[PDB]
């Protein structure tokens, strides 16, 4: 690993740390021990303190996908200024950066989300709450079903124990992928994103030397999140046809437009 390449995987990684408010270490310190969301009385507890404005009212489960929505809109600034630490990614036409962002994000989010999960639930809400698994399960009726392959998604990437070096450099090769339709500028990305890949393969070599598959691992997880967010795509087209109160926040219905 040259200077160059080593100073490459530091760029991106010092990117993750400013650009995302939850990092990993900073999440297993607070989870190592937020207030604890496990049925509805704690849920209209918590949402009296940490979301007040939000609580006429909506059903439960309603109020807590606005909820979600707002903390995917802000993810999704987040990456967006990430975006530019990766070399070339900024250099690339205006069109090319949406593309990449917009089939990228939700890939990037449940990657992310697995730093706040353990296997009994998730911190949420700036690292204040903590919303239990099994709540998330009891919930009515297509809203239980939105957080459990998330979950089961996120118990074998943490397996792995990355951390945020590695998850910086893997959220970075994510957003490069050349394959997404209607690139404009395969080549280029290409390139860009050969570069990401190089960098994450010979960090992933420094970092973890104990997993000599680490690498290939982490381009099946890709492919397993890929996957994981056409599925959650569809779910979400359930939600927004069949729910009247569900309605998509513009900049989400805009990623999820023509996606899959
Ligand atoms: C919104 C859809 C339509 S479905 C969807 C998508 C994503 C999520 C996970 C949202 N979430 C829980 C946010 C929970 C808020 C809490 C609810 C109870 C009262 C207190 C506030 C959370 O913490 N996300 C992290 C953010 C940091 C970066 C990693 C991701 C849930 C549903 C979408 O597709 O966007």
């Amino acid at each position: 690993m040259t200077a160059d390449l080593k100073s490459l995987a530091k760029r991106i990684y010092e990117a993750y740390l400013k650009n995302f408010n939850m990092n990993k270490v900073k999440a297993r310190v607070i989870l190592s021990g937020p207030f604890v969301i496990h049925d509805m009385e704690t849920l209209c507890m918590a949402e009296k303190t940490l979301v007040a404005k939000l609580v006429q009212n909506k059903e439960a489960e309603v109020r807590i996908f606005h909820c979600c929505q707002c903390t995917s809109v802000e993810t999704v600034t987040e990456l967006t200024e990430f975006a530019k630490a990766i070399p070339g990614f900024a250099n690339l036409d205006l069109n090319d950066q949406v593309t990449l962002l917009k089939y990228g994000v939700y890939e990037a989010i449940f990657a992310m989300l697995s730093s706040v999960m353990n296997k009994d639930g998730m911190l949420v809400a700036y690292g204040n709450g903590f919303i239990t698994r099994e709540f998330l399960k009891s919930l009515r009726k297509p809203f239980c079903d939105i957080m459990e392959p998330k979950f089961d998604f996120a118990m074998k990437f943490n397996a792995l124990e990355l951390d945020d070096s590695d998850i910086s450099l893997f959220v970075a090769a994510i957003i490069c992928c050349g394959d997404r339709p209607g690139l404009l500028n395969v080549g280029h990305i290409e390139k860009m994103q050969e570069g990401i890949v190089h960098v994450l393969r010979l960090h992933l070599q420094s970092n973890h030397p104990d997993d000599i598959f680490l690498f290939p691992k982490l381009l099946q997880k890709m492919a397993d999140l890929r996957q994981l967010v056409t599925e959650h795509a569809q779910l979400v087209q359930i939600i927004k046809k069949t729910e009247s109160d569900a309605a998509l926040h513009p900049l989400l219905q805009e990623i999820y437009r023509d996606m899959y």
